[PDB]
């Protein structure tokens, strides 16, 4: 997150870190045994880390649970990042309390103007590299489809939306990928892509989760 703030320990209780020896992507806990992330975060050997604040220090609220199965969206295209979503099942159910909690799936899509909370352990600099140890947060609005398409001609599909600030300075970034965009208490987006980070007229591009609720539900029901 560039131009955000320190969230506060365990204030984003559905935020997970995906670890393969090191943090490499975010995710969102959507029930005791399943995480939603970005398909471009796919790899084998994932451990899901819940209850994290400082990802480099054991602080006492962590749960570390191996993935038993990963499911990349059937129509994921890695060249265009269309359908940039994947589900991860935990080998065991997480214990849910105030500091580790699921986030509700949307029943309807969000619209431009709605403010949302974006969170992660990604890069904090736009022209530089600094990775935080504690979870960072950014409040940002959803942008219009037309401004989104204007920023990124020929690249925005119906499974993507833009959020952030066209003036630059505030954005998600590398290492935030896969993590949440929560608006009015619903998971509306997944950190997916962007040209650099926090660049003028290059807002963040997010997977449009409301389009995938049917797929998420049926996948969970059968796996
Ligand atoms: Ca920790």
């Amino acid at each position: 997150i560039v131009g955000g703030y320190t969230c506060g320990a365990n204030t984003v209780p559905y935020q997970v870190s995906l670890n393969s020896g090191y943090h490499f992507c975010g995710g969102s806990l959507i029930n005791s045994q399943w995480v939603v992330s970005a398909a471009h975060c796919y790899k084998s050997g994932i451990q899901v880390r819940l209850g994290e604040d400082n990802i480099n220090v054991v602080e006492g609220n962590e749960q570390f649970i191996s993935a038993s199965k990963s499911i990349v969206h059937p129509s994921y295209n890695s060249n265009t990042l269309n359908n940039d979503i994947m589900l991860i099942k935990l080998k065991s159910a997480a214990s849910l309390n105030s500091r580790v909690a699921s986030i509700s799936l949307p029943t309807s899509c969000a619209s431009a103007g709605t403010q949302c909370l974006i969170s992660g352990w990604g890069n904090t600099k736009s022209s530089g590299t600094s990775y935080p140890d504690v979870l960072k947060c950014l409040k940002a609005p959803i942008l219009s489809d037309s401004s989104c398409k204007s920023a990124y001609p020929g690249q925005i599909t119906s499974n993507m939306f833009c959020a952030g600030y066209l003036e630059g300075g505030k954005d998600s970034c590398q290492g935030d990928s896969g993590g949440p965009v929560v608006c009015s208490g619903k998971l509306q987006g997944i950190v997916s892509w962007g040209s650099g980070c926090a660049q003028k007229n290059k807002p963040g591009v997010y997977t449009k989760v409301c389009n995938y609720v049917s797929w998420i539900k049926q996948t969970i029901a059968s796996n």
